[PDB]
């Protein structure tokens, strides 16, 4: 298979498209492998270098998708206020953190209506753009791969956002995480990471507090899915 195991989440989760944009694309093998499947009728392949976009250009014509994919080089979604991009169904962004992703988010446009995005950051700061823009969260899900975690979640903007506790907008909709081994493994070793900082650091630091809430969060959490 040409994607890896990340990828393939992305990709499940899209059918029955018209156009949809990678932003990030690296070398274009998501939209390459949506395109072959009939998933999308179109594609953009979207990267802020030049470099690897040159390369997807190439595996593009590998394949004999030139009238089907399109690289565009732009920061984020730039590109989509442009004349011909055509409404897309799904952005789809993989492999950045959340920081950046968030940032990206800003450009959201009104062609867009559906993000599927894996964040290789936890993506409270995506949840919280979601619900406060009220767009549902359609799908999570916490994924392990080549000893990396990766945090998947699917935006959809033409429905309402589900009315997310305060700590389903910090660790997930229970819905998504209830009883997930995988995630509750995470987030026990997340409290031990922190119980070491709170045996080193001094208990007047502002950040002690800070940390001391951050588990207790997580504990509560952790006995909400478990
Ligand atoms: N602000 C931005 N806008 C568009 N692309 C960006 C970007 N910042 C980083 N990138 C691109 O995003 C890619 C991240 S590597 C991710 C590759 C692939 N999408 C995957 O998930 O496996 C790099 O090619 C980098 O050039």
């Amino acid at each position: 298979h040409m994607l890896s195991f990340r990828l393939n989440q992305v990709a499940k989760l899209i059918n029955n498209s018209t156009a949809i944009a990678d932003i990030g694309t690296d070398h274009a093998y998501l939209p390459i492998y949506l395109v072959q499947n009939n998933k999308t009728k179109i594609a953009y392949a979207c990267d802020i270098n030049q470099k690897p976009l040159n390369i997807a250009l190439k595996n593009v014509e590998k394949f004999g998708l030139t009238g089907q994919i399109f690289t565009i080089l732009s920061n984020g979604l730039e590109f989509v206020k442009n004349k011909e991009i055509l409404n897309i169904d799904y952005v789809t962004i993989c492999g950045l953190g959340s920081q950046t992703i968030l940032e990206i988010l800003k450009n959201d446009h009104q062609k867009i209506s559906n993000y599927i995005i894996c964040s290789n950051t936890s993506v409270k700061n995506l949840r919280l753009w979601a619900v406060s823009h009220n767009y549902l969260i359609k799908y999570e899900s916490f994924i392990y791969e080549d000893d990396h975690y990766y945090w998947l979640i699917e935006i959809n903007k033409n429905k309402y956002s589900d009315h997310l506790e305060e700590l389903e907008i910090e660790f997930g909709s229970k819905q998504f995480f209830n009883k997930n081994s995988l995630y509750i493994s995470y987030l026990e070793n997340e409290i031990s990471n922190l119980t070491k900082i709170l045996n080193q650091i001094n208990p007047n630091n502002i950040k002690y507090l800070e940390i001391q809430n951050r588990i207790n969060k997580i504990r509560k959490y952790i006995d909400v899915i478990r």
